């Protein structure tokens, strides 16, 4: 069979408490002795607006910030700014901080989203980073401060924390560093990403799922150069297909005997005709937030 | 919409290995008990008719290797229920989290923690069907894997996985060791009956949809329960029972519209197709969505 999956969510889930800041509160993300959390929290609704972050934060003491991991306060003893995330130094450290990494994911790779409210879990589920660098999350009012991760042996990489919902109802956010995916601005005004395009190796690994799950009418005797291919893709506002994707979607290739290039003319003959009302693992739609990856960690 | 999985962790830290000989399988380490399968007591040329009687009585319990990692626990106790092995410990699991034993309903949905020798590989959401199997993601190894729902700290295992069918749909236990479904843990010829859409999930996804403004299946008709039932048999649809009913009762309310009046709606739907037209961006009606999990999702339940 084959879902999406989400990692094992309890490493993430030992880490999360609530920070308040006058009447805004959100989620924050402790490990060691430092709370990471959303700059915003420091804004009223009138600061939302327009908000001069600098001159907020000068303003704040450690006393204007309450960290709450359960129902026990840790006492916030130092505070700053990088970028769009707040980094509250409490005088505790976090037992249950897992091996972990900050990194910054590439548009097309995916990740799991612990959504939190009031520093409690709610929910786990799989996103990509788009290509326009959004991300079609879940996430309610409270939802900011919940992260995004992959985890690797024991290891979690931080690489999503949750800022916005634009006006399409997609979500933006930033790296663990700070630094916001895409265009976005953290003010409460309405932004529009870039046009959105399809992450084509995701598309051609979930097409190589579909074959391993027994799901195959939609095969061709046909082949395609690489060229030929990109050209159709970029027509269908696809992402383009380098060779290094080629190369990742080689294991895939290997176990279903389907070269590359024979699954490209597939594709390009799904795109230029639809799939008549047929569907491909329950899904009307071509899907694209499975990565190469993705597919073998399941498909074993 | 999505499909939102439970956070894992509560279970994650209750998941064990139970080995017999190379026969290795994930268990679950509640208080001083590890449940799992009992078919870890076979042998490969003895599964098309176990007798799972007489190949306990040969077993003992220093016969068992229970594991929290590379951390044995001494099994002091063991005894069969229906299709699951109970394995009393000496240690008290101290991450065992408030919990219940339930047996779920078709349509029903519940998390899922894969594992591979007692370590937690992903979790994802399914429906069990009215057929008695999920559509899950099992691989070899995966057998005593569980099923849960949480609702305030409480956790509710639901199920507990034991075999994939030809068709490759999985079946498996409640963790009384009860089969859902007419299937029998031996290597046999086993087929899922047909399958029926989740009546009570579609309305609820209808409900979510006119939460969301999507709202032009709505039409100027009702039905009795009786006459609804009797169409939808002809769809492939499963009856609503009295319980579907009261289920539905909080989107009704808040949407106003009366679940006989969404019967109506989606009596039509299934008459005369979409036409082109989509509801909540899909074609295709979902039947993997609960009333809970339309609120759930809706709203801001934490655990
Ligand atoms: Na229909």
């Amino acid at each position: 069979g084959f879902r999406k999956m989400a990692f094992p969510s309890g490493k993430v889930e030992g880490c999360m408490v609530q920070v308040t800041c006058g009447t805004t509160t959100l989620n924050g993300l402790w490990l060691d002795d430092v709370v990471y959390c959303p700059r915003h929290v420091i804004c009223t609704s009138e600061d939302m607006l327009n908000p001069n972050y600098e001159d907020l934060l000068i303003r704040k003491s450690n006393h204007n910030f309450l960290v709450q991991a359960g129902n026990v306060q840790l006492r916030v003893i130092g505070h700053s700014m990088q970028n769009c995330v707040l980094k509250l130094k409490v005088d505790t450290a976090n037992p249950k901080t897992p091996k972990y990494k900050f990194v910054r994911i590439q548009p097309g790779q995916t990740f799991s989203v612990l959504a939190c409210y009031n520093g409690s879990p709610s929910g786990v589920y799989q996103c990509a980073m788009r290509p326009n660098f959004t991300i079609k999350g879940s996430f309610l009012n409270g939802s900011c401060g919940s992260v995004g991760f992959n985890i690797d042996y024991d290891c979690v990489s931080f690489c999503y924390m949750h800022h916005m919902e634009l006006p399409t109802g997609v979500h933006a956010g930033t790296d663990l560093e700070g630094n916001f995916y895409g265009p976005f601005v953290d003010r409460q005004t309405a932004q529009a990403a870039g046009t959105d395009t399809t992450i084509t190796v995701n598309v051609l690994a979930w097409l190589y799922a579909a074959v391993i799950n027994g799901d195959r009418w939609f095969l061709n005797r046909f082949t395609t150069t690489l060229n030929d291919f990109n050209l159709v893709a970029m027509k269908y506002n696809y992402e383009p297909l380098t060779q290094d994707h080629v190369d990742i979607l080689g294991p895939l290739s290997a176990q279903t005997g389907i070269a590359v290039l024979d699954m490209c003319a597939s594709l390009k003959e799904l795109l230029q005709n639809g799939m008549n009302g047929r569907t491909i693992l329950g899904s009307a739609l071509l899907e694209d937030e499975f990565t190469p990856f993705d597919v073998v960690r399941q498909c074993s």
